[PDB]
């Protein structure tokens, strides 16, 4: 006979977990939970409809499929890259979670974190590495949870107004997953009346768009938005845009007349074929943009998330945003001419304003013009290091800092209590170069917990600064504050309000309380660039 | 009869006065006609050489003041009488002024040249802060400075026209140029070391004449003090000239060119005066009515081609700015600001008072201004919306102009120094908000704190010292620096890799680096773009 403690039911049948290993003791976790019918077949492009219940004990103790998408070439071999690739086989059948929970299980409800991946829409999965639960369930007592989400043109193609295709599936796979929480969560020990969504980069604009969107509000209560925003100029599309898209990769793979005739030929058509062609329907050379992503239908999202911040309601909501010091630096191997990860890449002038237009594609010449001239040193015009990082802070703030500030003062002004951070410590552990600084997405392994595990070599100041942090995110996910009551000496994190604009730096020193989050040069974004873009 | 305050110059014999200095005893010739009066059938025209004299000319006393413009925003109050006609004002109005050392030097001496500032709408050679009398003294110096014709009879232009070709109020400063070329020798000066130097529309000139070609044979190096040819407000069109004519013409009762100028000619000078700044398109601050043209004749393109194509191989400057440019405009025209209290604006104000700063903004331009001198953090803090209205004006009307001029001098071959300067006079008697304001730098290079009664303090006096130094060491080298002196810290020439300048206040030489470059790269670069 078996553990008696990993065996649980849900609505759903029976599931079998596995008791696995964390450094502080044992934790349960029960993986590869089916959620969805899989969306193959007739049924993809299609909202997901929940599963249907399976008779015996269904085996949870495996990661299931990762969804079909893109994989990474650029470095053979390289950690830097291969930490984001699916690390299991691709498949449309994809729709599973996971659950990780206290071993024993918790006696007395407990606080839920959902976790969202990021990969722009277009890749990711709940089963890497650096989404390992184990920590944050063995340390915090936490339930955590994951979900596989449709990413591509499985996920988000769209020809909006049919009924066949009507775009934002990955999103209402999210909310079923959601909904799935709701209802089971408690076989557990979860309390479904405390559930704490977070997530990063296209994670984190899915947790806003969640914020955003009525349907999702009543299945959680709390928003933590690492580096991404709903708003901002990569995580949505217009419904025009959308069309026009799906209309072109439908062209590229020999698919011609309404709109079920179109979809119907995409479905036919082999899941390679659709990831081989996606990369084709950007409107310009460009980075940090992705082909399929959440379309503004006037369903999932009623209207664009610029116009839903500026009007929302926020007053009983919690947040903690932030981001890390260099957003866009890793961007910039992804298609800027002059930048690799294997020399400095030290550009030129002329490689910087061609930066410029390929980091900002939307962008007339007058408004490149303008993003040229603030970026600028004007005492050391011509310098190659200020002019890489000058278009590494393009990037970064264009896509990242600048639509989180935006959301902070939003949210701030409109009622919410609101939380920043920006977060600087670069990992010993690394292998992206230096110059690249702290990049996109190296934040994750410090709040999930990773340097708690002797094996992966981590110094004991990033041990105890990884506890620190896994302290804040539950701290805030159990009662809507980062702080600790008992702690009274210890640095506190004061709320992000639109008169005192405070934010604080998350390194290896203690808590540093700072003011403007790069106001001037975001009052250049959200202000001024939209107003010469008339 | 004292000897040494006898001369004969090309027109006949001149009578000087013995001034009194602190230091010792100066020869001073003040008065000296180097025109015929610009009267009658002669307003508008270009100066004429003056006729020759008989006898001996009395040469001890300043002479009238141009009809101009006299200040009436705050009557009596020192801070704006101080610029005032400080003798009485008429058309015949071209005489200038020389002051030598006592005896007259043994061997040639190098020549500074003043032309006074005041918008080319107002301004004397007289005033008490051009008083000659200390640089001829300490640094024995020969001191040159001229009347010129302003606003209407000075710069009033129906370009192509024969009779009202505009600038003939620098040709006023042309020929007195001329006139130290033929006769300043004979109080010891060498003509072949003259400097120019002016402060505001007085360094507008400055630049004019290193711009066009018949001034340069006239002198050998210059010196602009907060104002430059180029940049918004020194020059205008020919068509912007001859509507602003026209139009005043049309405001007085007058009446083809001829016609309309032999009419303007019958107007008493306070008429025009009375009407001059109603010809201005715009409510508007640092912008004047009637100022140098672009005429295709002394000027033969704009300021901005000029500089931008110009060999300036052979060229020394000295250029500056002080710390608060626009300070003292805003209570020109602002609502919100007076010199009586502190002029903590709002936001509103600010948006407002910018369309005026920059009249010639676009919605789009003052968005972007705006934006530009908002703090984020602090977006609706009364001192800081104040200051940065302060700032706009300054950035925009003096600094960014001026570092506009010493990196094109610098690229295209000129020997370029430039400067800030911060320190405030002790006895300013605007309020402390205004900080060093337009014009409060001329003081301390002429040297008036060298007189105890006017009660400068000792640090002050040593600084006025140190600066007459400079500015004198330049007239006689081209370089500022005092070549006997073997401690630093040196002035380095602004270029335009390293763009240094240095700050002239009570503590030593700084080198700084870089003249607000990001601040003037908006408005030197950005800006035009948007129009
Ligand atoms: N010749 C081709 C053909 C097809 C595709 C190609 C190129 C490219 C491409 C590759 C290299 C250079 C330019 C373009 N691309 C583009 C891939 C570039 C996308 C950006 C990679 C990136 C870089 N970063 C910042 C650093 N950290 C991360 C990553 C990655 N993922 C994550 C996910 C979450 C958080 C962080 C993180 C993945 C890769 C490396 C770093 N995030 N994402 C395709 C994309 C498709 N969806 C489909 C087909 C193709
Ligand atoms: N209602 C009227 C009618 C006619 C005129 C009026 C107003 C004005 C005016 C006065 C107050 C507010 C708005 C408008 N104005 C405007 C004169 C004010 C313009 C500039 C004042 C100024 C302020 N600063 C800075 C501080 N230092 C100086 C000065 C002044 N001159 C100089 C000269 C050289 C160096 C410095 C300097 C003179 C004024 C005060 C300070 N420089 N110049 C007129 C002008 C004309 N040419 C003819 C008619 C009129
Ligand atoms: C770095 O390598 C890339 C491609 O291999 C190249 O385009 C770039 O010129 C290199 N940069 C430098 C500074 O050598
Ligand atoms: C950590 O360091 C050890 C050497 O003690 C090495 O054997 C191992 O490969 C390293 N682990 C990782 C994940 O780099």
């Amino acid at each position: 006979r078996e553990d008696p403690q990993l065996l649980v039911r849900v609505r759903g049948g029976q599931l079998r977990g596995i008791r696995l290993k964390a450094p502080g003791g044992p934790v349960s976790a029960f993986l590869g939970i089916p959620f969805a019918e899989p969306p193959v077949g007739s049924r993809r492009f299609m909202p997901p409809e929940p599963k249907r219940p399976w008779s015996g004990v269904l085996d949870a103790t495996t990661f299931q499929n990762v969804c079909y998408q893109y994989v990474d070439t650029l470095y053979p071999g390289f950690e830097g890259t291969e930490m984001w690739n699916p690390n299991r086989e691709l498949s449309e059948d994809c729709l599973y979670l996971n659950v990780w929970t206290p071993y024993p299980r918790p006696a007395s409800p407990t606080p839920v974190l959902i976790w969202i991946y990021g990969g722009g829409f277009y890749s990711g999965a709940a089963s890497l590495d650096v989404y390992d639960g184990r920590f944050l369930a063995q340390v915090e007592g936490a339930v955590l949870v994951s979900m596989n989400y449709r990413v591509g043109t499985f996920g988000f193609l769209a020809l909006p107004g049919s009924r066949e295709a009507p775009g934002n599936v990955g999103l209402l796979d999210q909310r079923l997953a959601l909904q799935w929480v709701q209802e089971n969560i408690a076989a557990f020990g979860g309390d479904p009346m405390s559930v704490t969504l977070f997530g990063e980069s296209a994670g984190a604009a899915s947790v806003g768009m969640h914020i955003l969107s009525l349907p999702s509000r009543s299945l959680f209560h709390r928003a933590v938005l690492q580096s991404g925003t709903p708003n901002g100029p990569w995580a949505t599309v217009s419904a025009g845009e959308a069309r026009r898209r799906a209309t072109l990769l439908a062209r590229l793979v020999g698919c011609p007349g309404n709109d079920t005739e179109l979809i119907a030929c995409l479905r036919t058509r082999p899941a390679q074929d659709l990831v081989d062609h996606e990369w084709h329907v950007l409107p310009q050379e460009s980075i940090f943009r992705f082909s399929f992503v959440p379309v503004v239908d006037g369903d999932f999202l009623s209207d664009t998330p610029e116009a839903l911040i500026n009007t929302g309601d926020f007053q009983d909501l919690q947040v903690l945003v932030g981001v890390v010091k260099d957003e866009g630096s890793a961007f910039l191997v992804y298609g800027v001419p002059g930048f690799s990860k294997d020399n400095e890449s030290l550009i030129s002038r002329a490689q910087f304003l061609a930066g410029v237009r390929i980091g900002v594609p939307q962008a007339s010449d007058l408004a490149a013009e303008a993003v040229v001239l603030h970026y600028t040193d004007w005492l050391h015009p011509e310098d190659p290091t200020h002019l890489r990082d000058a278009m590494s802070a393009v990037v970064g703030d264009h896509n990242v800092v600048c639509p989180v500030a935006q959301l902070a003062g939003r949210l701030a002004a409109q009622g919410a209590r609101v939380y920043a951070y920006i977060f600087e410590h670069r990992a010993s552990t690394l292998t992206w170069p230096l110059w690249m600084g702290v990049p996109h997405g190296y934040e994750i392994e410090f709040i999930f917990g990773l340097p708690l595990d002797p094996s992966l070599n981590y110094t004991t100041e990033e041990r105890i600064f990884a506890q620190r942090l896994m302290k804040y995110w539950t701290n805030f996910a159990r009662t809507g504050d980062p702080n600790d009551p008992r702690d009274s000496k210890s640095p506190q994190w004061p709320p992000y309000t639109t008169a005192a604009q405070q934010y604080v730096s998350l390194n290896l020193k203690p808590l540093e309380v700072r003011r403007g989050l790069r106001a001037q040069t975001c009052a250049f974004w959200n202000r001024f660039l939209p107003k010469l873009l008339s």
